[PDB]
């Protein structure tokens, strides 16, 4: 009847004003100040009982709360990282085609919670409730979520300096493995460090070093004495790598599948030194001889990593090798260390190659030759097949998993009649694991 006699009638109150441009009123949002305040407290918490942790006293006045951050506070994370991943990686490149793009605040406070848990999970493994394998899930997730090139293009000076500070511990301490694994053989603070790192330092470098390299973050989150920092990552874990030691023996595949992560992440080819005045990247050009003098570096391009072959050395020792056909347990330490670091440094740097871009030749990186690439591949092939007759391992399936992706870019015309050799070597030697594509 109100209808029927015309009268009006509407909502109690409209609204005077909505604050959709806010970014603050976004879920993420706060949920993110929410985690970033509980994780400082954590941090702070254990840091003063740094103390309490060696007394007998393991019940301290925050027992409940040191226990409500290790049962809810990192699988809730750990859940919702996982669940919304893709949010955070959409930045202005179009992915979730959906919609939904993650504000560069909610971006910058995820680099920042990163860098907090890194700092939070540093030399405590131990010292945690057997929960560093949640810490390190988590933080293995948030390194797959960081966005380094928005972070960095526009973030927060304190948040970048706490990633270039990450960056720096994360070389700190494994150049001290190196200092106490070579000095002594024997392993307690050395005992507590070397397990920190192989817990948790490789698996999450790894991590951040293979997300950083298909995303391509290593053109911007690596320009100034990141470089060096990662100068002292590559030439650190490639000793690593190849020192002989018992004691590396055991944790040695995980610093193997590191490296090659490194070797796609990072943006200077070190192999192949003798043309980095052409990458426009190189530390050696951006940061100019004075403050290169200034900062602790070598001053000479090729001196930088001394210990670390060149690529060309390093193709000749690998066909030498592959002609005497020395097998897993003679020389491991190529085989699976330097096998995966060549498959990825080319799978890298093949798109840099002369031949796929022919104008700026004689100008390029790196001479990356297909021919290289094929010619390594069938190195492998020789290697393998010297390899199927004595009583093999379970490392084929990680070379073969390293090494896909040159097979990948390996034309099928010359995929043909070339490693068709190879399935047939894996049927008439029937009792074998290779794993053929």
């Amino acid at each position: 009847f109100l209808q029927i006699n015309g009268y009006a009638v509407s909502r109690g109150f409209k609204d005077l004003e909505l604050d959709t441009p806010s970014i603050e009123k976004r879920f993420a949002y706060s949920f993110l100040q929410q985690l970033i305040r509980y994780v400082d407290e954590a941090h702070q918490y254990i840091l003063e009982f740094d103390g309490g942790s060696r007394g007998k006293g393991e019940h301290f006045p925050y027992e409940q709360e040191i226990k409500f951050f290790a049962k809810v506070v990192l699988p809730l994370i750990d859940q919702y990282f996982k669940n919304h991943r893709l949010y955070f990686l959409s930045a202005a490149s179009r992915p979730l085609c959906s919609g939904g793009h993650a504000s560069n605040k909610e971006k910058e406070m995820v680099t920042s919670l990163f860098c907090k848990l890194g700092v939070l999970v540093r030399h405590r493994i131990s010292l945690f409730g057997n929960d560093a394998t949640s810490i390190v899930n988590c933080l293995h997730i948030l390194g797959q979520t960081l966005d380094a090139r928005t972070v960095m293009k526009t973030g927060l000076e304190s948040v970048k300096s706490a990633l270039r500070a990450f960056l720096d511990n994360a070389a700190e301490d494994l150049e001290k493995t190196m200092e106490n694994l070579k000095q002594g053989q024997f392993t307690k603070g050395v005992t507590q460090i070397i397990n920190y790192t192989t817990v948790a330092l490789l698996p999450m470098l790894s991590s951040l070093f293979e997300h950083i390299g298909q995303h391509q973050f290593g053109e911007d989150l690596i320009l100034e004495d990141v470089q060096v920092s990662c100068y002292r990552i590559l030439t650190s874990l490639y000793a690593l790598g190849t020192s002989k030691s018992i004691y590396v023996e055991r944790q040695r595949s995980a610093l193997g599948e590191c490296l090659a992560a490194f070797a796609g992440a990072f943006p200077v080819a070190f192999l192949e030194t003798h043309l980095d005045k052409h990458n426009i990247y190189s530390i050696y050009n951006t940061k100019s001889s004075r403050e290169r003098a200034a900062l602790s570096l070598p001053t000479n391009v090729e001196d930088v990593c001394p210990n670390i072959p060149s690529l060309e050395k390093l193709m000749e020792e690998i066909v030498e090798l592959a002609e005497s056909g020395i097998r897993y347990t003679q020389m491991p330490h190529v085989m699976e260390v330097i096998l995966p670091m060549l498959c990825s440094y080319m799978s890298r740097w093949w798109e840099h190659g002369p031949e796929n871009n022919p104008e700026r030749a004689e100008m390029c990186c790196t001479a990356l030759n297909s021919e290289h690439m094929n010619t390594l591949l069938g190195n492998i092939l020789k290697i393998i097949y010297n390899n199927l007759g004595i009583d093999e391992g379970a490392w084929m399936k990680r070379l073969a998993v390293f090494s896909q992706p040159i097979i990948n870019k390996v034309k099928p015309q010359l995929l043909k009649t070339h490693f068709l050799p190879l399935m047939e070597k894996l049927k008439k030697k029937a009792a074998t694991v290779v794993s053929e594509e």
